[PDB]
């Protein structure tokens, strides 16, 4: 279980590990594979550590359709426990 504050703010922690993007820069209007740029191939590893964080369940086949954390937020909320 998590909140938007865990998703948005929390992702930046994970994103800072995976790639090294600022711990507040992974905002709702910040697209992972566009504005953020998070290694690009390793992006699934962000998912893994995010799944670790929110306890979310998002397989590679599922995550392949995301964009920003705006999408990720309501998405992760429905895909988490």
């Amino acid at each position: 279980a998590a909140t938007q504050e865990e998703i948005v703010a929390g992702l930046a922690e994970i994103v800072n590990e995976i790639a090294g993007i600022p711990v507040e820069d992974v905002k709702l209007d910040k697209s992972f594979t566009d504005d953020l740029d998070v290694d690009s191939l390793s992006m699934v590893e962000v998912v893994v550590a995010a799944e670790e964080r929110f306890d979310v369940k998002i397989p590679d086949d599922d995550v392949k359709n995301l964009k920003t954390v705006g999408d990720a937020t309501k998405y992760i909320l429905d895909h988490q426990a």
